[PDB]
């Protein structure tokens, strides 16, 4: 064995730190506004980053020059140098004309109370009933956002871009709004989602039912009311409800209880509509398995027994809390709508 | 645009967090004592592993499965789950007969403060004379291994590490150190580079020349003696120097020092030996280009001005520093051994 190969591994805690700094430096705006084909050089980008420092374009092209041999930018190789283009992900570092893109969640997921967390992952391995986040930080990660106001925002701005995201994308598959009334979101964040739906479907009552710190951090979207509350102890009284980005979180006998609570707040006709990435049963280098692989990462430092979850554990929960039939709505590259029918 | 395709990103701060936990879990050499061929369910590495858990397969299967969608590992899905082997990268995390492999080094750049530092990185575009790690910890990389000692110890152990695997490449290839009699290894680490040349070449002998907090870590290597210094004052009188993995350390002024000192040291005809990975002029989809990409980000963020050469650039140095001649000698993957003689 020739032991040389195996250096390079350390690529791969270098890449992500590359990329933070590719997005602080506003590198992914600068190419787009060339044209979203464009390819610029290392002095083309600097010439639109705020800094005196006559060494930053050798400094930025360093970066770059990994994300570049590494798929995350494009690159063709001149005479004088190299020159930098958007892939088909990194053009999604650039904001939409909504102000839109995946920059919030990108900056939470390596933030470094992330980082931190995840030094203790092995230890979910070794030891039963601990949470890395929760050893490393000295409590469970929803209670430190309510103490921790930069994380709180962090955090309540990675999930609202990805809802506004996951949204665009849901309501071009997915009908299933139209036909409703009322929703209580439980746990549905910052009200975003909740916005996207009304934005939509104006007709419709919307309750964002959330923790008190984060519905003292929304915005007071038009037509969404926020309703403080525990959703371990019970939801409103709801003629539909929306469960996003929340049983993902939770271990099955919690995520068991939410749903019963939601099964006790719906009348016989209701349903739960749940979004969610779904863990495909064969994995391979594929997008639909990684975007589900990468959130189990997170939700294994970050959460109280959260993992994602097969099409057949969604139904297993589903039943086990009172609900007759699973509907599965495949929207795009894994992300699902599932309907939990009573 | 699909903004879903870019949540996956998360994945590259996933990736080096997975490989790990699975490095201090010791997946790799479990794998390969079944069997340099094994495919190895999580159950079966799980045997292997001191844990009360019973979770413990499940939770080493949700990072192993990361590895396997990277391609670290193979993976097949088998009637009772996931099975997972070796590549060629993670034979590498297997040691050798010695106890060699890369596990010291990317333990190392993987290490709290390593990544700490890496969040200032873009400082480096944005302000002249800013090191990260500096930034980061009110001193520069050596002064800080010198204060706190798991660092010390964990950097002088994955230098080490590299040092046994690099000259084990070298001496296939590279036959100049049978004509030296005395070799001073200025910034020689804890000793293991003389160690392997002098056990190679007992007619050798050899003279470490490092920092004291450098030298006090340095294991008794029959044969080796121990100078301590400050290669930027001096360095001692020497028939051949060796210059392993410093000058990247440096900026062009610093490095130039250096040799500058090097040269004063040197009889006529006296040769500095550099061996460093070479920067390729033209980056391509190669080893030898992640090689040199890989440590040019870890001196953006540790080092003062350090940087990956190319051989334009490297000729460079030894012609500012007084020496008449260089010599390339390709190693294997980018590595090469460099000869400037006076
Ligand atoms: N006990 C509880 N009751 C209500 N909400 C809770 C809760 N525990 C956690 N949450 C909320 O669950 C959310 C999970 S993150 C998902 C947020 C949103 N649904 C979205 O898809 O973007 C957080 O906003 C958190 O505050
Ligand atoms: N001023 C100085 N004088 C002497 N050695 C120094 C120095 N500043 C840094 N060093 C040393 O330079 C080394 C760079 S790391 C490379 C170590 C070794 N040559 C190897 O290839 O494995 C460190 O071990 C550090 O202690
Ligand atoms: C495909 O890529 C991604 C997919 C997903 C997430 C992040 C990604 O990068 C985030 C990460 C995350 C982290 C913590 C959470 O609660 C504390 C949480 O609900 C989520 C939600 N999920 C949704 C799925
Ligand atoms: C191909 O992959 C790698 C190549 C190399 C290194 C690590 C890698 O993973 C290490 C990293 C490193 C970090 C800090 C140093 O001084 C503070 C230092 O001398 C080195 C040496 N280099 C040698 C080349």
């Amino acid at each position: 064995v020739n032991y040389l190969s195996g250096l390079g591994l350390s690529r791969l805690i270098c890449l992500p730190m590359a990329l933070r700094a590719a997005i602080e430096l506003n590198v992914f705006e600068i190419i787009f506004q060339a044209g979203p084909e464009a390819q610029l050089s290392p002095a083309e980008i600097v010439a639109k980053i705020p800094t005196k420092n006559p060494n930053a374009a050798i400094a930025l092209d360093r970066i770059l020059r990994m994300l570049g041999a590494s798929s995350i930018l494009s690159v063709t190789t001149m005479k004088d140098g190299r020159v930098y283009g958007l892939t088909e992900e990194s053009r999604c570092l650039v904001a939409d004309k909504n102000g839109v893109s995946v920059v919030p969640m990108l900056l939470f997921t390596s933030d470094k109370a992330v980082v931190e967390s995840f030094y203790n992952i092995k230890d979910v391995v070794l030891e039963e009933g601990v949470i890395p986040f929760d050893r490393t930080h000295g409590m469970d990660f929803f209670a430190y956002a309510g103490k921790e106001q930069s994380v709180n925002k962090s955090f309540n701005q990675a999930m609202g871009a990805g809802s506004t995201i996951a949204f665009d994308e849901v309501f071009k598959v997915y009908k299933g709004f139209h036909d409703l009334k009322e929703l209580v979101d439980v746990g549905g964040g910052i009200g975003t989602s909740l916005s996207n739906i009304i934005s939509k479907y104006p007709h419709i009552k919307g309750i964002n039912f959330e923790l008190p710190h984060v519905i003292a951090d929304a915005p007071n979207y038009p037509g969404v009311e926020h309703i403080a509350g525990n959703m371990f102890e019970g939801v409103p009284n709801a003629q539909n409800i929306l469960l996003k980005w929340v049983l993902h979180d939770w271990d099955d006998e919690r995520s068991i209880k939410i749903l019963q609570n939601c099964w006790k707040a719906l009348p016989e006709g209701g349903t739960v509509i749940v979004v969610e990435f779904v863990l495909p049963q064969i994995l391979g280098n594929n997008a639909e398995s990684f975007n589900a692989l990468t959130p189990d990462l997170l939700m294994m430092t970050l959460n109280p027994g959260g993992k994602e979850r097969t099409t057949t554990e969604f139904d297993g929960l589903a039943k086990a809390a009172g609900f007759a039939e699973t509907k599965f709505f495949p929207i795009s590259q894994g992300l699902h709508v599932m309907e939990f029918h009573k």
